[PDB]
RNA sequence: CCAUGUUGAUGGUAA
RNA sequence: UUACCAUCAACAUGGAAACUUGGCUC
C-alpha cells in the first residue's frame, strides 16, 4: 500500500510511539463455581489472591489480562463475607496475542491515564489541564490554563499515542463576587447564571447551573454536621460570606464560594481587542503545539513514579514525536478555452478564470431582473458592471428586462416572476435582488423557479452589491455562477486513464424532520468529467433507500449510453457521510445490493472501486523546517505507519491552509476490483479535488461529494421536494 | 463529554 | 443568498462515561 509519485517530504506528526518489550500479554477467563452476586466482591476476591497472579492484574469483572504465564487451569479458594460460603475461583487460559494487537488497547489507555494522574493533572471531561503552568492576563480578571488530551491507539506501525492541546479559560473572581456586584447595583441579574458552566479550581468536579435560590441553606447544616464542616472535609475551606445563596443543578445543590465561571465572559465578547488578544493565546502555530507536546513528554520523563507505573507493563514512551516521510503529489494542469496553465504553489487560480475565456459560454438574450423600489441605483450599476466584465469571461449578455416591485411582500415577487415567465416562455434566467436577510423570500423564489416552473434563478442580496471597490469581484463570481447554472463549463483537468465514470454520494441528515435522510447522487455523463447528472432520493428507511439508488444507477448508465454510445467499464463511488462504525456494514451489505442491479443489463461486467471519505480526523502534520515547524504544503499524501491495518487507505492534504496545523482527509477503499495501483487512486482523487465549479481553487473532498452535499442541502433544506427532471442535465443547484 | 445538523457573531481571503 | 476559510457561541437529534489496584456526588 505504498508508492512513489513525487519529491519526498520529512513531515512530523503529533504521535508518540510506544515500545512494547515482552511478548507476554495473556488473556484469562475467570469464573466462580459458587455464585457471587457483587462485582465489588469479585474485585476484592482477585485482590486477596494477587500474590500468585502478581500485581499487574487488570480486571473488568469477567476477563483478566496478565503479562506473565500461569498454568492452564488455576484453582484458588476463599470464603465469602456475606454468605460465608467456600467460594472456589477458577481461572483458565484463553489465547496469546501480540502486545500490540488492537484487543489490549482499552486498558493500556487506562494505564496511561493513571500515569497522567500521577503527574498532578485534573480530569475535566476527557482532557488533562495543568493549573500551575497558566497565563494570567488579568485584563478582566482572567487566567487561562492549558491542557492536552492524549489517547493511545494502534495503527499499522504499532502502538501510537495521539496527543493534542486544548486550552481552557477561567476567571479569578468567584461567582460570589459577581453576585455581590448584582446585589450592589440593584437578584436582578442572577438570571444570567443559567447555562453557565462553573468550576471548582481544585477541579474535583465541573458543573452547569439552571437557577439560584437565596435563602434555602446559607446558614444551615448539611446532612451528616455544619455546611462549613463538610466543605472543610472536602476542601478545607473557610467561607467568606455566611449568607451566600445556593445554586441549583439538575436535584444537586452547589455553592458560590468555590464556583468559578468558565469561558469568555459575556462582556469580554463585545470587546474587540480583548477578544483578539485571547485568540492570540488560543490559536497556536505548529511551533507552540510541538512545544506543549514536548513539555508533556518531558514532564512524564522527569517523574520516576509515572515511569514506574508505565513500565510495569513493559511499555516505554520515546523522547520525541514520530517522524514520517510522505510524498508531495505533482501539480495539475488546468484547462481553459485556447489556454491552459499549471497551478500555483498555493493552489489558487482565481485570477486566471476571470481573465480568460471558459470552455462553453452560451449567450444570454432573454432574462428578467426583479428588484424593489429601494435599490434603484445599485441595481442599475450592477447591470452595467455585469456587462463590463462579460467580455473577458467570454459571455454575450443583453440588457435585462427590468421589473419594478411595488413592495417587499413575497406575493408580489412570486406573482410578477410567474406572470413574466408564463407570457414570455423564453426567459432563460431569473435574477432577484432581495432587500434583506429574508429567508422566506429566498425559499419561495427557489421553489417557484425549480419545481413549479423550470428556470434557473440567481439571488443577489442588497448588502453584497452595496459596497463599491468590491463590486468587480462580486460581479465576476455572480456571472460565473450564472454561466455554470446554464449548462456551461468553466475549466477542466485531464484524466490519464480511459473510460471511467466517477460517481459521488453524500447525505443530509435532517435535524428534526423525522430523519428524511436526503442522499445526493452526482455521476458524470461525459468522458472529460465535465458534464454531471444529478438526482435526489427522498427515503427515510435505510433498508428502502437501496432500491431507489439502484434505479438511479441504471438511469445514469442509460443516459451515459444515450449521450456517448458506449457504456463505461469502471465505476468509482466516493460514498460520504458515513460514520466509522457504519463503514463495515456499508462494506458488507449495501455495496453488493447496489451492485446487484447490474443484472438489469446483459453481458455488462463493471469494475467498481468504492471509497469512503470522512473529513473529521484528529491527526496533524507538520513540515520540518530547520529551526522550527511550519504548516504542510497542499497536496501531501501519507500512507505509512499511521493508516489502518485491515483496509488500503491514505491521508491526503489537498487544500491550502493559511496557518497552524493541517488536517488531512481519510480515504478508506472498501472495494477494489479494477486493480488500480495506490499511486493511481491517490493521484485520481487529487485530480478530482480540483473540479469544484464554485470556488476557484482546491477543496477538501472530491468535487462530486461537494456537489452531492450541495444538492442534498438545496433539496432537503430549501425545496423540501424533488426538483424537476429537465433541470438535472446541468448544475442547476449551485 | 462526544458526534450529527442547523442558526448567529467576529476575523480573514479574494482588483 | 458572490464563494471559500478559521474561531466562538447557542439550540435540536442521538449516544457514551470515570472507575482499575477500582472514579463518586453534598
Ligand atoms: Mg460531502
Ligand atoms: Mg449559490
Amino acid at each position: 500500500k505504498q508508492g512513489s509519485k513525487g519529491t519526498p517530504q520529512s513531515l512530523g506528526l503529533n504521535l508518540i510511539k510506544i515500545q512494547c518489550h515482552n511478548e507476554a500479554v495473556y488473556q484469562y477467563h475467570v469464573t466462580f463455581s459458587p455464585s457471587v452476586e457483587c462485582k465489588s466482591m469479585r474485585f476484592g476476591m482477585l485482590k486477596d489472591h494477587q500474590s500468585v497472579t502478581g500485581n499487574v492484574t487488570a480486571f473488568d469483572g469477567s476477563i483478566l489480562y496478565l503479562p506473565v504465564k500461569l498454568q492452564q487451569v488455576v484453582e484458588l479458594k476463599s470464603q465469602r463475607k456475606t454468605d460465608d460460603a467456600e467460594i472456589s475461583i477458577k481461572i483458565q487460559l484463553t489465547k496469546i496475542l501480540e502486545p500490540c494487537s488492537d484487543l489490549c488497547i482499552p486498558f493500556y489507555n487506562v494505564v496511561f491515564r493513571r500515569v497522567m494522574k500521577l503527574l498532578d493533572m485534573k480530569l475535566v471531561g476527557r482532557n488533562f489541564y495543568d493549573p500551575t503552568s497558566a497565563m494570567v492576563l488579568q485584563q478582566h480578571r482572567l487566567q487561562i490554563w492549558p491542557g492536552y488530551a492524549a489517547s493511545i491507539r494502534r495503527t499499522d506501525g504499532g502502538l501510537f499515542l495521539l496527543a493534542d492541546v486544548s486550552h481552557k479559560v477561567i476567571r479569578n473572581d468567584s461567582v460570589l463576587d459577581v453576585m455581590h456586584a448584582i446585589y450592589q447595583q440593584n437578584d436582578e441579574c442572577s438570571k444570567l447564571l443559567v447555562g453557565s458552566i462553573v468550576i471548582t479550581r481544585y477541579n474535583n468536579r465541573t458543573y452547569r447551573i439552571d437557577d439560584v435560590d437565596w435563602n434555602k441553606t446559607p446558614k444551615d447544616s448539611f446532612v451528616m454536621i455544619t455546611f462549613l464542616e463538610y466543605y472543610s472535609k472536602n476542601y478545607g475551606i473557610t467561607v467568606k460570606e455566611d449568607d451566600q445563596p445556593l445554586l441549583i443543578h439538575r436535584e444537586i445543590l452547589l455553592l458560590p464560594e468555590l464556583s468559578f465561571m468558565t469561558g469568555i465572559p459575556e462582556k469580554m465578547k463585545k470587546d474587540f481587542r480583548a477578544m483578539k488578544d485571547l485568540t492570540q493565546q488560543i490559536n497556536l502555530s505548529p511551533k507552540q503545539h510541538h512545544g506543549a507536546l514536548e513539555c508533556l513528554l518531558q514532564r512524564i520523563s522527569q517523574n520516576e513514579t509515572a515511569s514506574n507505573e508505565l513500565t510495569r507493563w513493559g511499555l516505554s514512551l520515546h523522547k520525541d514525536v514520530h517522524k514520517i516521510e510522505g510524498r508531495l503529489l505533482p501539480m495539475e494542469r488546468i484547462n481553459l478555452r485556447n489556454t491552459s496553465f499549471v497551478t500555483s504553489e498555493d493552489l489558487n487560480w482565481v485570477k486566471e478564470v476571470t481573465r480568460d475565456a471558459s470552455i462553453l459560454t452560451i449567450p444570454m438574450h432573454f432574462w428578467a431582473l426583479f428588484y424593489p423600489k429601494r435599490a434603484m441605483d445599485q441595481a442599475r450599476e450592477l447591470v452595467n458592471m455585469l456587462e463590463k466584465i462579460a467580455g473577458p469571461i467570454g459571455m454575450r449578455i443583453s440588457p435585462p428586462a427590468w421589473v419594478e416591485l411595488k413592495d417587499d411582500r413575497i406575493e408580489t415577487y412570486i406573482r410578477t416572476i410567474q406572470s413574466l415567465l408564463g407570457v414570455e416562455g423564453k426567459i432563460q434566467m431569473v435574477v432577484c435582488i432581495i432587500m434583506g436577510t429574508r429567508d422566506d423570500l429566498y425559499g419561495a423564489i427557489k421553489k417557484l423557479c425549480c419545481v413549479q416552473s423550470p428556470v434557473p434563478s440567481q439571488v443577489i442580496n442588497v448588502r453584497t452589491i452595496g459596497q463599491p471597490t468590491r463590486l468587480r469581484s462580486v460581479a465576476q463570481k455572480i456571472l460565473l455562477q450564472m454561466n455554470c447554472k446554464l449548462g456551461g463549463e468553466l475549466w477542466g483537468v485531464d484524466i490519464p486513464l480511459k473510460q471511467l465514470m466517477v460517481i459521488g454520494m453524500d447525505v443530509y441528515h435532517d435535524p428534526s424532520r423525522g430523519m428524511r435522510s436526503v442522499v445526493g447522487f452526482v455521476a458524470s455523463i461525459n468522458l472529460t468529467l465535465t458534464k454531471w447528472y444529478s438526482r435526489v432520493v427522498f427515503q427515510m428507511p435505510h433498508q428502502e433507500i437501496v432500491d431507489s439508488l439502484k434505479l438511479c444507477l441504471v438511469g445514469s448508465l442509460k443516459k451515459y449510453y444515450e449521450v456517448n454510445h458506449c457504456l463505461p467499464e469502471k465505476i468509482v463511488v466516493y460514498r460520504d457521510g458515513v460514520s466509522d462504525g457504519q463503514l463495515k456494514t456499508v462494506a458488507n451489505y449495501e455495496i453488493p445490493q447496489l451492485q446487484k442491479c447490474f443484472e438489469a443489463f446483459d453481458n455488462y461486467h463493471p469494475k467498481m472501486v468504492v471509497f469512503v471519505v470522512q473529513k473529521k480526523i484528529s491527526t496533524n502534520l507538520y513540515l520540518a523546517a530547520p529551526d522550527h515547524f511550519v504548516t504542510p504544503s497542499p497536496g501531501t499524501v501519507v500512507d505509512h505507519t499511521i493508516t489502518s491495518c485491515e483496509w488500503v487507505d491514505f491521508y491526503l492534504l489537498a487544500h491550502h491552509v493559511r496557518q497552524g496545523c493541517g488536517i488531512p482527509t481519510h480515504y478508506i477503499c472498501v472495494l477494489n476490483t479494477a486493480n488500480l495501483s495506490p499511486d493511481h487512486m491517490q493521484r485520481l482523487t487529487f485530480k478530482l479535488c480540483h473540479m469544484y465549479w464554485n470556488w476557484p481553487g482546491t477543496i477538501r473532498v472530491p468535487a462530486p461529494c461537494k456537489y452531492a452535499h450541495k444538492l442534498a442541502f438545496l433539496s432537503g433544506q430549501i425545496l423540501h421536494h424533488e426538483p424537476a427532471i429537465q433541470l438535472c442535465g446541468n448544475l442547476f443547484f449551485l
